[PDB]
């Protein structure tokens, strides 16, 4: 029984857009999982009366060891997070497997999503977001959060889990 | 300034089909909400790599006072819960509003969903189901449950009331 767990979601608040414009969904394998290929994995997100399906665009190691994973100067592959695609950032990967789109024991990946582009607007306060990240094989990671009623800083913890990023 | 809350989800376990074949999703308005029209409301469900949308069909009062919410002999409008439609049952109402698809203060409605029809199989053990019930106006009710590791009884409480 292999599968993926969501270990957190953070959002970027852009005050000029009035909301959360970008999401970072942190993923790790279930304890004891076999390796899982991410390359055909689909991200399903429901928001505001629409369901969206996003596909794998590419992977980048530019996120590795970085405090700011929302910055498109430092992580230029944000340019590929569009209305129908996510980018995978490497967070932790001892053996390098994520650079071939394979997540294995101990790995942490982040799914970079341009919510402004997917939803055609930034996500306002008190908004419900629901979703699953489903690779071809194994069980899915689950996304559920309600954005807070006030956005007070640029990086917002949306879904809290324990596992380190 | 209005919305719906999911106050729970139960499911029916069918041994012949090998899992949960029906869901009952219980809804009530958020405190302070204005009346909400359900007639154009959509139910979005994600399970096993597919996203499904279900539309409003009809509303039944046959669910009022029914101790078995899954009995399609008693609640004949279960026949209209198919791969693309849910049915609304009235559970609590004091002004008849739900009889014409409007939910208002103090009301509880149930959404009857034929999971077997929607997903083309019964929901097996250890499954993740995520969803939202979104009327045209107001904030949505949220569905999120993990089916248990074994099905030990006919009716399973899948999701509970949270604050
Ligand atoms: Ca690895
Ligand atoms: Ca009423």
């Amino acid at each position: 029984a292999s599968g993926l767990m969501c270990i957190g979601v953070t959002g970027h608040y852009d005050k000029t857009l009035g909301g959360i414009d970008k999401l970072a969904i942190y993923i790790t394998p279930n304890a004891g999982s076999a390796p899982i290929d991410l390359k055909n994995a689909k991200l399903f997100l429901i928001y505001d009366g629409e369901s969206h399906v996003l596909n794998y665009s590419t992977v980048t190691t530019a996120t590795l060891g970085a405090d700011d994973i929302f910055n498109s100067s430092a992580i230029t592959d944000w340019s590929l997070a569009d209305s129908s695609s996510y980018v995978v950032g490497v967070i932790q990967d001892a053996d390098g497997s994520l650079s071939n789109g394979v997540i294995n024991k101990g790995d942490i990946a982040v799914l970079l999503v341009n919510a402004n582009a997917v939803f055609n607007k930034a996500i306002p306060t008190r908004s419900e977001v629901s979703g699953q990240f489903q690779p071809e094989f194994g069980a899915p990671a689950v996304i559920q959060f309600t954005t807070p009623a006030a956005y007070t800083q640029t990086v917002i913890e949306l879904q809290h889990h324990h596992h380190h990023h």
